[PDB]
């Protein structure tokens, strides 16, 4: 498939080379920016499960050693699909089980692959290991898990 | 700030244990993975710009060395904002400029880090070069270049 540009109206005069150099010139390892990634994964079969790693940053510097890293955020559920707005909009989940909120996984950049492989070959111990090490209880029932809130009807 | 989780009622009875166990026994380099990124960009002043670098994959090896960076969206305007459906949903432009569609970068990582740091440091040139290596031509307004449509009025 061969390459095609959308551009806004208001560029219609410019180049893709005059473009580029006034959005370089008007922007300003970090400093000083805001950065975002989102990691999603999922099966091939019907129905597939998937989940989203995704955090965003400021500015400049390792916590922990790891730019694209900085994940405070995980969530696991069923059927990734493209966000309103394109495929440049990234990915949601349609069905969502479970959703961790400021999960800070940046330190285990440099341990977070080993943990998704886990996950994958049917082995969460390795994922389990970074969330206990975190100072979460992996085997109370969420309805009874202090930090735990249940989604109101189904998301 | 601390950890919360969210949980679908469906789930109330699991542990983060048995569910996470349970979600790695149906699951099943790459194999045989959807895997998808969204890489986001933005600066730090008022009406900052921005520019999302995204894409997505089926299953297992190179096509140049990367993984996550199977790239092939590029979008450039301001304003990142989250997504709805909150933050593990990503990012997306408020005021899209410009979106390349099925522009293939997975090759220019193992170049894009180059390309990236120079157009915040006002230098679109290596940008542009890799533009000029795929056979995009990089001086022509967008109205006149032939692989270039206008978005309706605004977006
Ligand atoms: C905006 C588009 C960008 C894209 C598409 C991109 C993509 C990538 C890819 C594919 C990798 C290696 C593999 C991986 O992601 O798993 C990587 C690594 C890395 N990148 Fe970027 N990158 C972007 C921007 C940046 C910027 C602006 C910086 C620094 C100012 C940066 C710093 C790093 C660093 C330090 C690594 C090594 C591992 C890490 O700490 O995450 N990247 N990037
Ligand atoms: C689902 C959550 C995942 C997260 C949050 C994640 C995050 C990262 C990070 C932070 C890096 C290095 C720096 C960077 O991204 O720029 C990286 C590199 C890398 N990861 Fe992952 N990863 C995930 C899943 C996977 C999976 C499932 C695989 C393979 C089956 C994988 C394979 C790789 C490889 C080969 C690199 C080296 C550079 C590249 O080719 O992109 N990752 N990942």
């Amino acid at each position: 498939m061969s390459t095609t540009i959308q551009y806004n109206s208001n560029y219609a005069d410019y180049s893709i080379s005059s473009y580029l150099r006034e959005w370089a010139n008007n922007f300003g390892g970090s400093s000083t920016l805001f950065s975002g990634t989102q990691y999603a994964i999922g099966s091939s079969h019907s129905n597939p499960e998937g989940m989203i790693a995704e955090g965003d940053l400021k500015a400049s510097f390792m916590p922990q050693h790891t730019f694209h890293g900085q994940i405070d955020t995980l969530q696991f559920g069923k059927d990734l699909a493209t966000n309103a707005g394109g495929p440049s909009a990234g990915k949601h989940l349609e069905k969502i089980d479970i959703t961790f909120n400021e999960l800070d996984l940046s330190g285990e950049f440099d341990d977070m692959h080993k943990s998704v492989r886990g996950l994958m070959k049917g082995n969460p111990d390795p994922m389990l290991e970074v969330m206990k090490a975190k100072g979460i209880n992996v085997d109370t029932a969420f309805k009874d898990l202090s930090i735990a809130s249940q989604y109101p009807d189904s998301g």
